[PDB]
């Protein structure tokens, strides 16, 4: 027990949560397999703030195209996901 020295941890990714990511980005069938794998199966770690994907934290401020991007904000996430919502 250390309720303010123990854990920094972030908010984990199930089937369930992860889903809403590609939801909002309106990831189709055939991009489907593509974004799985920029996105390491869809497993990405936050906590109320900008989005990155797991094992490329260690690939964050760098110079990078959408193609090699690795991280998304909350606000992009509900961006593409108020463009979905009619």
């Amino acid at each position: 027990g250390s309720e303010e020295k123990e854990e920094k941890k972030v908010r984990e990714l199930t089937p369930q949560e992860l889903e809403l990511f590609k939801r909002a980005m309106g990831i189709t069938p055939h991009n489907y397999w593509q974004w799985a794998s920029r996105t390491n199966n869809f497993k990405l770690l936050t906590d109320g703030e900008w989005v990155w994907v797991e094992g490329y934290e260690e690939h964050i401020g760098k110079q990078l195209p959408l193609n090699q991007a690795r991280a998304w904000s909350w606000e992009f996430i509900k961006n593409r996901l108020k463009e979905l919502n009619l």
